[PDB]
């Protein structure tokens, strides 16, 4: 089955990926970016798979995707994104390139490991490397802007990203790697120009939790040229209302990265005040909180939350503060459940594993820390965990039957592929 | 070249004590000297002796020169958390010395000694800067986190202090100046982290010689930013004993300051009766007695003292005390020695024109305040002093002679400088 090769290879791919690349697992930023994607996806043709999508930390700006709807981004875009139309024209370009199996039909004329190292090398900022053809180029444009148009965003974002790529291609002696995999002739651009300019005039506004997510992107996730400028800021402080309580997250993230925690709590209030049920400053409030050993403030806010049912950011925030209030129990219940419905989210496995170790239950720590290696495609280091975890439970119990089912599992992902 | 560098060393230290504002307390001198030496004497290729220089500076800044000479800013305490931080610190300054960077800088281009002089002059006053190149911050990173581990201290102090100078240069729009001396690209920051995660984790405890001077620097010299806050002071009520007993420290010598000298016995009282024969201790119970019109308890208490002979801050403490108690030729049997041991401590010779002053021998008083001020290199008035000395003595008195001297020798400099 091409669909069932082509899901596993990208699993392969995917934990690959984890296992090396520096990748930003953050809450907020992941289910911001797949909440974006997903929703392109939703009105794209012929999507025969699922979607994830996968932010780099890196400064470099790239975009890339492959077998099984996995597309990369690099946290450089939101450097470049001045609108959440731009960026989302970027994830629609991508999501073009899987719905017409543009890599996979490449690939038709060693060689799962030929790929899989140039996947890293463009991913890692230590840049082989692939390439589309123009005619690939061209109907991912003419099919991006289509899915861009259809969700909501702005269709001349598109052509509009597109030239700010050209204006630094020799205005700066640095080609930026994106335009390496995705060559950009002034023909392609002229196309894209013209197929927006005979869509419908549409003034679109960017969410304010692109803003958000720019901000902690930049912030938060700094690195190399991915800063979040003072220049920026001040101009987030001047533009519209989203910008400026952007403006003021950011300054908040900065204050506490700097340990200035009292400084970051008294910039956080009054964005809290107004907006007391949101995840993005809910989570800060959070890491404020227990960067002064406050944890049982932290609980008690995010119990009066009202989404905490629903939203996994307030899952594992709680999840957190629980541990460092001492009470690992109440983590490990939210936990145990949380892993069960996102089984792919090693933020959630190495939060059960804290609390399986607080608590002393070894056996199920290890296990725990075993699902984090076996993400991360350290599936030798996976089966090593639940070995010793199978052989401090007796046998005949069902721990055993399960540990030992586990590594079962492992190894036919692993013998799959060499 | 080294006897030229080691003389021309001596000038540039003479033109810093003369308009810098150097902290020349005994107990602070000798702390940044005692453990800058143990940093040396593991370091490798030194041909030189070494001493630090603490400015009264609330901007954070280090630099070095011909003749082994670093100088750090007080500010250093404000932003060190542990011992090893402030060593990672002095141990690049030393590295910067034994490659002796600057001197090789300065070989290229050869008037231009003095233009390096009034360069040193303006980094140091808090009020034309040298720099290195990234080449030589490579150098002074890797060799000085190597000597910073032969010493016994915390590797990783290295790369967390460099991210901490980097993390408050984004928070807040003041870049430090030690960034502009020393440039911080985040390649320097990579590597930095690179050379002291291949090396083993190492947790050390800081001496609680360091807690104490950084109690003493930032609170008997606490200058603009500079401060030994009740924030601070509460956060070390609850550490480790070491701070716990600096916080009571710290406590006292405040209310030393603020004259409140019963209320500062009573917090010294348990810190000395612990160690009676601690230094830090000893010190701050004599200036509270001193406060209190009580010479006598003050002398007995220092005479008790097992490092009398050996220890130098005890001996000014003792030479001071005998000042004020009315015993002024015990003071000069003191700091007669004294100065002969440390002909560069200008403690010594003021105390020492101190006690020539209340014993009515003022050309001796004349010839000691000019020892002061050619330390501060203030030849002319040193020779202007020891003029009017020598003629208060009888022409071919043995004190002629040597006054006469002496005025040769501070004239003999004179001309090899300009
Ligand atoms: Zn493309
Ligand atoms: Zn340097």
């Amino acid at each position: 089955g091409s669909i069932g090769q082509e899901m596993q290879m990208g699993d392969y791919y995917v934990r690959q990926l984890r296992g090396s690349a520096p990748l930003i697992n953050d809450p907020l930023l992941t289910q911001y970016i797949n909440s974006l994607g997903m929703r392109l996806v939703s009105h794209a043709n012929s999507v025969k798979t699922p979607f994830h999508f996968f932010l780099i930390n890196n400064d470099e700006i790239n975009a890339f995707a492959f077998f099984g709807g996995n597309v990369v981004l690099h946290s450089a875009l939101f450097r470049y994104s001045d609108n959440e139309s731009q960026l989302a024209s970027v994830m629609a370009h991508e999501i073009s390139h899987v719905t017409q199996r543009h890599l996979a039909r490449a690939m038709e004329d060693t060689w799962v490991g030929a790929l899989g190292s140039i996947l890293l090398a463009m991913a890692s900022p230590q840049a082989g490397m692939i390439s589309f053809t123009q005619q690939n180029e061209q109907e991912a444009d003419r099919i991006g802007i289509q899915v861009l148009q259809r969700s909501g965003f702005d269709p001349q974002a598109m052509p509009t990203f597109l030239e700010k790529l050209l204006d630094q291609a020799r205005y700066s002696s640095r080609p930026p790697e994106i335009l390496l995999t995705h060559p950009l002739p002034e023909s392609r651009l002229a196309d894209a120009r013209n197929r927006a300019n005979q869509m419908r005039p549409m003034v679109v506004q960017s969410s304010e939790d692109f803003y958000l997510a720019k901000a902690r992107t930049l912030g938060m996730y700094n690195s190399g040229r991915n800063q979040l400028t003072s220049d920026l800021l001040d101009e987030w402080a001047k533009g519209n209302v989203r910008q400026q309580r952007a403006a003021q997250y950011g300054r908040a993230l900065q204050a506490m990265e700097a340990n200035k925690y009292d400084e970051a709590r008294k910039t956080l209030q009054p964005l809290l005040a107004a907006e007391p049920g949101n995840a993005w400053y809910l989570d800060l409030a959070t890491d404020i909180d227990l960067g002064q050993n406050k944890a049982n403030e932290a609980i008690n806010r995010l119990k009066n939350a009202r989404d905490l049912r629903t939203n996994p950011v307030l899952q594992l925030n709680l999840a957190n503060a629980y541990l460092q209030g001492g009470q690992p129990q109440e983590a490990a219940n939210i936990l145990n459940r949380y892993t069960f419905n996102n089984k792919d989210d090693s933020n959630g496995w190495d939060l059960l594993a804290q609390a399986e170790a607080a608590l002393n239950n070894r056996d199920q720590e290890l296990a725990a820390r075993a699902e984090g290696y076996a993400l991360a495609g350290r599936l030798d280091q996976a089966i090593s965990l639940l070995s010793s975890a199978s052989s401090q439970v007796k046998l005949g119990s069902l721990q055993q039957a399960r540990y030992d089912a586990r590594i079962d599992q492992l190894r036919q992902l692993q013998e799959r592929f060499k």
